[PDB]
């Protein structure tokens, strides 16, 4: 049973609020994330979207998920995980000068197929893969999890640039929808940009990706990214969902071309 | 502008057993509903989505919408209405023992279609149109809103309206003017029959499932006997599974109002 | 009258659990079930799925029918049965090292042939018949009943909230076109899987791990259970009842009434 | 090269329009400015990008006829500084007002459009969205090609560019449907625009009926209701911009050296 009684978690400092409740950092037996409701009596509504995430998140055990370590339901629903420490795969590629050597990359490449391998081996679905759902834990380790967080006007934009053409169209969200998006997280470690950079108008790129053939531009892959690499990403990113490949064969693709460099 | 300062709105009883309803009884001016947000601080979501609706309701001014009065922030969001007296179409049809007269039946329908038509003017979309979100205030005057509303504001599950949803919003824009067309199509089905549709099917899912792949819809053969042939032919107009063979609400608005005449 | 007064009933063990329902042991007058809404206010489809419910079981006395015995409304809507003690069906012949012997099985299959055969005489279609709502009471009677407590998808998740009973819907139901496809005879179609079960041991299918191919294939008619898997002391009669109900047109399956008396006389000639 | 403002020395004034995501207000600095400030919470990725991605473009262009980029700044909020236009847009002139505009006025309208548009092309940049409403009367007398659209989202409660769009943009079928040659149609629609006075399919407002029969070739503007003093030459050169294979457009040189020369010949 994952029920800590109320007066054990100390909550400390609020990080930022998404579209369930507000993520704090807190204390239980050294660092946690604690993701808590605002309101003392839920709705039937948040009390089935609860359970339904902390139900998802008891199904994973994996070094490159999110870890999750237990529930509150008093004085308001709350859901417990590790604290991550540093910054998202997104900070370090567009928002810091990080620069990352291409060995770093594949790595961080191979972890995010592996956590992605066992979601889907559970038939899990995450719905949003994207470098800002990367965390890089110690700078060493993905952690794949849900970390949007708002720290005037409201966002009504979704994640267009990681969508699949049939999901930016519009059950859109599948495993290859996920594959995808997965795809858009090779080109951004590959590439260092984000696509359709030269497009400042959402709805053309809406538009193109889901009707037409507007697809990433390959050719701004970094000179020392294997070919292997390249090629995967293309695979990923194939309009046809049924094209794409699954994540057993990417993972064991990322893994291959990664001992080749060694 | 419609913020009321603080210490203006007195709160008064939770409306509702579940103590996680948002709706009470105040007073303001005389009576109000006041809808809160009772939680201590905001999220910057709370706040947006109470912005939304208070950016929804100050556009409708009609005698067939549930009439904004205000908002305030402090202590906490509230949106102010009017306060409706009596009982949703929900409980006079299902929850008691009210039986209304055809020409009452049609009237209500016609209200609920003057309502329906000027927020589609105002290219509102309703989404959740059913029985409980129709009050009869003082028995004679349709209002149209949010009367369960624990749910919806959010710029951006299926636990609850499933009766109302039109083939192509359970298959999954799915919300249109032509799936608030659908939802009001049950609506007079449970106008015409006293009754919710697919009565003998437990399963939700397979509701659901039967519902979204056009294998399943309203039996019209129990619309009651002296229901105007008129008021049949337009149900089965509003419930067409293809969206686009569905009349829009001017039409639908102009044939009860003249099927009505017929009958007073 | 079936209503029972309120705080005349224990509510013990909570036994089971979805999104709008729970399912638990209770004491009233000895041991009883109750399967209460979660919410005091429920949706408009549950209050009425709830007095349909009383309302089908109210009409129903058969020794291999869950009994109902009565409902409660205040807390909370509740309808009260019987008190079945031990596993389901699906719970003995795939989740569990039981062995039954042939006659046992032919008795499984008898007592659930009267209890569908009452049914369909009582104009009730069940709909979700299955290994796992056939109930082995005491380890010697069928109880058939509905056991199912839906739950809404989640977000991390085709026929995705039906996945628990794919494998018996018939042909025409898996294709859900036009008209609702649920009848007397799909019925007698997911009482031909539950033969499956019963006299091959598995279910259907085993070798297909696509779940969209199985829907597709059966649907389409290029994919019926592997009737060669059946054991070999297996009756000749029991065999050709099986293929009877798991025709693909479903006016080619047999009635219950023959369907019962089918399986009483074979059971007979196993002295 | 440093267009980055400091915080604090930008006067924020009147709002003059809003989007989903961003305002424009009229400002102070140095004078009078337009500021396009993001005033969105939680900005997404590729919103990022765009604000990252317009002010590279616009640091990219000096030029009379296109709208003057002055700076940008990071604090409090992601903005854009630009001139202040003074005057109205060419659609407001066309199409919601009285103004009448004397056929010198309108050929010279049409090759200011086509000096900035030659000199956009010439330094790599697809517009992308011109029209009327995005040509800037500034003064009445010169020419401020700019992009003054601010993305909308469309609520979940609640239930544009299309005339300008060339055929292939609107099939979304061909490689690349956004190009130089898109830029050209979106020019002629413009002149289309000047030349008569009123939008293309003015008498034929069915909407997605339009669109479709655009896209298809079946429904193409009507010259016929060009004013009767329009040079042939700028009749011929708008049915040239128009063409519906793109290929067959002209580029900017040649429409703008049409327009200079046939300018000279009424004066
Ligand atoms: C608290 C919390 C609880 C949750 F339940 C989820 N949910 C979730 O991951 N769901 C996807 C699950 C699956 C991938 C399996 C689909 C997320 C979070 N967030 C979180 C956790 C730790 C954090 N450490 C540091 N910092 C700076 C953070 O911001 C931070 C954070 F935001
Ligand atoms: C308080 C309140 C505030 C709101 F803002 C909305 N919102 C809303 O209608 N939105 C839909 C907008 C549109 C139709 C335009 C789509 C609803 C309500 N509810 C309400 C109002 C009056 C009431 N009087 C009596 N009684 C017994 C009630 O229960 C009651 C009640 F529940
Ligand atoms: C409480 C309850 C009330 C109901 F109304 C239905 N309904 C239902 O059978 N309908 C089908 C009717 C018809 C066949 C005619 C179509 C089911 C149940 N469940 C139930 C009953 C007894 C149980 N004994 C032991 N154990 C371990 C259980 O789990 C258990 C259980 F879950
Ligand atoms: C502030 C602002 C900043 C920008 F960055 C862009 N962007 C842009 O033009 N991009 C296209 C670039 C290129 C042509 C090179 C392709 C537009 C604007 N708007 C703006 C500017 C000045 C204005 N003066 C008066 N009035 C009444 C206005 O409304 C007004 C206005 F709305
Ligand atoms: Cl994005
Ligand atoms: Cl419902």
């Amino acid at each position: 049973d994952w029920e800590i009684p109320d007066g054990q978690i100390t909550v400390g400092q609020r990080i930022g609020s998404g579209s369930f409740g507000t993520v704090y950092k807190g204390k239980w037996h050294g660092d946690v994330a604690v993701k808590m409701l605002n309101v003392t009596a839920p709705t039937p509504q948040q009390l089935q979207a609860f359970k339904n995430e902390v139900g998802v998140l008891r199904k994973t055990r994996h070094v490159n998920i999110l870890l999750f370590m237990g529930y509150s339901t008093k004085p308001q629903l709350a859901i417990v995980t590790q604290w991550c420490e540093g910054s998202s795969l997104y900070k370090h590629l567009h928002a810091s000068e990080t620069k990352f050597e291409m060995k770093k990359l594949i790595d961080i490449a191979r972890q995010t197929a592996r956590g992605m391998d066992y979601l889907h081996a559970k038939s899990i679905i995450h719905r949003d893969l994207k470098s800002n759902n990367i965390f890089l834990h110690e700078d060493n380790t993905v952690k794949i999890g849900d970390f949007g967080l708002a720290t005037q006007f409201e966002q009504l934009s979704g994640s267009i640039l990681w969508m699949a053409p049939e999901v930016i169209r519009m059950n859109p969200y599948s495993f290859q929808s996920d594959v995808y998006a997965f795809g858009i997280v090779l080109y951004e470690l590959m590439t260092g940009q984000l696509p359709y950079s030269n497009i400042n108008n959402r709805d053309q790129i809406i538009e193109m990706v889901g009707r037409g053939s507007l697809s990433p531009d390959l050719s701004k892959v970094r000179s020392n990214c294997p070919k292997r690499m390249k090629r995967l990403m293309a695979e990923c990113l194939k309009k046809k969902r049924d094209e794409r490949p699954s994540f057993p064969r990417i993972l064991a693709e990322i893994e291959e071309l990664a001992r080749e460099l060694s």
